[PDB]
């Protein structure tokens, strides 16, 4: 009597579904993809064998038009198709840019129904550029004190951490895909956990535990080889440069630590000490191991961090 738990992504609005798309192309397997939106050009353009057309009659089949009110009715409207498609849902991540009409309205309608289906319920958000404007952005921070309200954890992409790790060159599409990065790895860390039986196990009751009810969280994973490993995928796992929440007063934390045969218990408590410190509180661990003789030198750190 084993369990596999159902991961659903779901886009809501432009943003949303960009990323939906761009995750579909990279690959991704034993997860549901949802695509949700107002705007039904772009929704005949989605890669998501699931497609939701929200608030035809209220738009006539356009997007909201930077009206996060029309995207709110829309999503209401649409509730029965909402609710059929998230139907055996374990965990949902509802994905989607703040500071338009679809998605500051609709995600946090699309969340509060996954939500209230006992899913687990995560929000994968953008802040708009300031370039966007002042008006953008406090529309934006309504949608996320929304999504706050409506979501069991809420990871923000402020796209202004993306002028950060850009030069004069990069591409924008480039750039995007580093935003995509951080909701394709958290979910691919958890369907990893899942798919995986560890040395030291760790599963989806330890995923729910962790970030059932809790507001901001980060998820991230960290890759090294070689001398210092551990610290080095510890480090890369909870640092990225794109999260408005740090692993800085986390208080519950889930860690996975994946390596080969030659994973050693010291360098298990190195990482372990490295979160721990960084979060500078006393942090309540669900700690966890995997080794995978194909591994030669790789080291795997995943990082769910809760409790802020
Ligand atoms: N990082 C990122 N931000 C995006 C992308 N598309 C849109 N945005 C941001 O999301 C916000 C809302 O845009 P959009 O999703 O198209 O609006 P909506 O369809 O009305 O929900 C914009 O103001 C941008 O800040 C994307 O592909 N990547
Ligand atoms: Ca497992």
């Amino acid at each position: 009597g084993s369990h596999m738990a159902t991961l659903k992504v779901i886009g809501v609005g432009g943003g949303g579904n960009n990323a939906v798309n761009r995750m579909i192309d990279h690959g991704m397997n034993n997860v549901e993809f949802i695509a949700i939106n107002t705007d039904g050009q772009a929704l005949n353009l989605s890669k998501a064998e699931s497609k939701i057309q929200i608030g035809e009659k209220l738009t006539r089949g356009l997007g909201a038009g930077a009206n996060p009110e029309i995207g709110k009715k829309a999503a209401e409207e649409s509730r029965e198709q909402i609710e059929d498609a998230i139907q055996g849902a374990d965990m949902v991540f509802v994905t989607s840019g703040m500071g338009g009409g679809t998605g500051t309205g609709a995600a946090p309608v699309v969340a509060k129904i996954a939500k209230e289906m006992g899913a687990l319920t995560v929000g994968v958000v953008t802040r708009p550029f300031s370039f966007e404007g002042r008006k953008r952005q406090t529309q934006a921070a309504a949608g996320v004190e929304a999504m706050k309200a409506a979501v069991d954890t809420l990871i923000v992409i402020p796209n202004d951490r993306l002028l950060d790790i850009v030069d004069k060159s990069t591409p924008m599409m480039e750039a995007f895909k580093e935003a995509d990065n951080v909701l394709r790895q958290g979910v691919q860390g958890i369907s990893d956990l899942i798919a995986v039986s560890g040395e030291v196990n760790l599963d989806f009751a330890d995923v729910k535990t962790i970030m059932s009810n809790q507001g901001s969280a980060l998820m991230g994973i960290g890759v090294s080889s070689g001398e210092n490993r551990a610290v080095e995928a510890a480090k890369k796992a909870i640092s990225s440069p794109l999260l408005e929440t740090s692993i800085v007063g986390a208080q519950g934390v889930l860690m996975n630590i994946t390596g080969g045969e030659s994973l050693s218990l010291f360098e298990a408590q190195e990482a372990a000490d490295i979160v721990q410190d960084a979060a500078d509180e006393d942090v309540n661990m669900i700690f966890g191991t995997v080794i995978n003789p194909e591994l030669q030198d790789e080291i795997v750190v995943t990082v769910i961090a809760t409790g802020f």
